[PDB]
């Protein structure tokens, strides 16, 4: 039923100029994986991203961005080192946090993927609220043209962006991945570190592109939560699916991101418990109606396991909410548990929905597509 992407104590990556990374784990193997993202191809390709946190599970610590690729269904993974930090502190030099997209760009399908940069900070980004934006952070992107096999930098304005608003001392994709809306639009969730002059801490919102080269910040925010969140298009409305300490919260945006509102059929739908924990949130179609996918953990010690990451789906029309498959049924490592990415297409007349979570240090996949009647349905 499973099988492992990434195995904790278990992997083996080189450096660029191809010398063995030692990390922590028995045998000099990379130590922990966290924060997966995945993207699936026209091709029926899997991308599947991850924090290599070779030394320990620690946010604070020494973090490449592993990609591992399956062109068999999610049987065999060919794995590689996407994203490579800096190299300037043995200790903490990071890039981290990925987010997705798959996009055909000006026709062009490719996959994007952003991750957060820190070099020297000894601390989490809420620490570092008096510049605009923190000197020790970048917000990285990365694009693949070859079917995932090759990724590139993509020069971008996003760090010109962030210093021109003035009170954004941070900024990171929502975790897991964003999306192309109908009409070509990119648009990757953001979540933000505010200024320290500014009363909230955190917001989110989302950044716009149509070449993946220049993108824009909308000029409202959406209230911060727990911060990770992902987007979905439904209408004429862009809908955000946010992390929070016991009942997820979910705002709709009609003007593009000036203004959000409560969306009835996800705000405090789903519950997970103390902390809360990120989630993927996705839609499926069905006929011409649209179901939205959700797994997030059921959290049912009430801590950092985050035991029981389960997929829900949410009725967009009446807001019924269902669990579909608790398909992590099992507490997690308290050092760092409970992510996931959910990922669906339909390729020619195959539909397939897959996920990817935090197993024990782990980054485990499914094939959850024997689900889709159920979910469809639910409209
Ligand atoms: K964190």
């Amino acid at each position: 039923e499973k099988s492992v992407v990434f195995k904790a104590e278990g992997e083996h990556f080189t450096d660029q100029k191809g010398n063995t990374i030692v990390g922590s784990g028995s045998g000099g193997t990379t130590k922990y994986f966290r924060i997966p993202a995945m993207c699936t191809t026209s091709k029926g390709t899997i991308v599947v991203f991850a924090d290599a946190r070779h030394n320990t599970a620690s946010d604070q610590s020494f973090i490449d961005t592993a990609a591992a690729r399956s062109t068999d269904g999610g049987k065999t993974w060919n794995k590689k080192i996407a994203i490579y930090n800096d190299r300037v502190n043995s200790k903490l030099s990071r890039v981290m946090d990925p987010t997705c997209i798959v996009a055909n760009i000006q026709g062009r399908e490719t996959i994007l993927v952003m991750v957060g940069k820190w070099n020297n900070n000894d601390k989490t980004w809420g620490a570092y609220r008096d510049k605009a934006p923190d000197t020790d952070w970048d917000l990285v992107l990365y694009k693949s043209t070859d079917d995932g096999v090759t990724f590139s930098k993509v020069e971008t304005n996003i760090h010109d962006i962030v210093t021109k608003n003035g009170t954004i001392s941070a900024m990171l994709g929502g975790v897991g991945s964003g999306l192309q809306l109908n009409d070509g639009k990119l648009v990757f969730p953001v979540q933000m570190v505010r200024t320290k002059n500014i009363t909230t801490v955190l917001n989110t919102s989302f950044i716009y592109s149509t070449d993946g080269i220049t993108w824009s910040l909308p000029s409202g925010y959406c209230e911060g939560f727990g911060s990770e969140n992902n987007i979905i298009e439904f209408n004429a409305s862009l809908v955000n699916n946010i992390r929070n300490s016991g009942l997820r919260r979910s705002f709709e945006t009609k003007d593009f991101g000036k203004t959000w509102t409560e969306f009835p059929p996800m705000d405090k739908k789903v519950d997970n418990r103390n902390h809360g924990v990120q989630g993927s949130t996705i839609t499926i179609p069905s006929g011409n109606k649209l179901v939205a996918a959700h797994s997030s953990a059921q959290n049912k010690n009430n801590d950092y396991t985050r035991s029981d990451i389960s997929l829900y789906a949410h009725n967009l029309y009446s807001g019924e909410v269902k669990l579909i498959d608790d398909f992590y049924p099992k507490v997690g490592n308290a050092s760092g548990a409970g992510y996931s990415c959910l990922s669906y297409r339909k390729n020619v007349d195959k539909e397939t929905l897959y996920v990817v979570y935090e197993a024990n240090g782990s980054i485990e996949f499914q094939d959850l597509s024997r689900h889709l009647p159920v979910i469809k349905s639910y409209n």
